[PDB]
């Protein structure tokens, strides 16, 4: 329960690759080179969660000029969009070791990140391209309808979209072809946005 939150160092590389493998299927993982880019080129944009000298989580980001740039892109191209002075922070992933999920860690990490981005000079907006977890249970309902499907009390039915919703995200739109290998979601990412102006 003794947690530390810090920016990554190069030495974290192998543990963060290990975290990537544990958190995502092979088709959904980013490659080792991208983990290295984040920690070498943009350490101020990433946060690592430690539990007694062991990494158990990470939240990642980069800065881009505007969300429209994400249209018609794949996840492997989006690193090329990074700009040092971009007014939009793009959250790239929230990773929590599966054995430690549903303990509020993701919640705390996202909140911290959101607060942190709100005080970065020049940053106007935060967005993320996330994805559904349970679309195969609802197929063939169109994904464009599914991503807004709320139960009777109003939380989104999809647990990954709900996570963003409960932290103040607005579901913007589908991004077809964002993840060519994500066949359960028919390649589609989901763009969400955070209004950070109150922060
Ligand atoms: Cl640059």
């Amino acid at each position: 329960n003794y947690y530390n939150l810090r920016h990554p160092k190069i030495e974290d590389l192998r543990d963060l690759i290990a975290l990537e493998t544990l958190c995502w299927s092979e088709n959904l993982q980013v490659d080792n080179e991208e983990i290295y880019r984040r920690i070498f080129k943009i350490p101020q944009g990433q946060f690592i969660l430690e539990l007694e000298d062991k990494i158990v989580g990470a939240i990642y980001s980069q800065r881009i000029d505007n969300p429209q740039l994400l249209d018609n892109k794949t996840c492997t191209q989006v690193p090329l969009l990074h700009t040092e002075s971009g007014v939009v922070v793009q959250l790239l992933a929230v990773n929590i070791l599966p054995e430690l999920q549903n303990q509020g860690l993701g919640d705390r990490l996202l909140e911290f990140m959101l607060q942190y981005c709100a005080q970065i000079s020049g940053v106007e907006k935060v967005v993320a391209v996330t994805l559904c977890r349970n679309y195969p249970d609802y197929s063939p309902m169109p994904m464009a309808e599914y991503i807004h499907q709320k139960n009777e009390s109003g939380l989104l039915v999809d647990p990954l979209l709900r996570f963003h919703q409960i932290h103040g995200a607005k579901i913007e739109k589908l991004l077809p072809g964002y993840r060519p290998k994500d066949w359960e979601n028919q390649t589609c990412g989901v763009l969400v946005s955070y209004d950070i102006q109150h922060r």
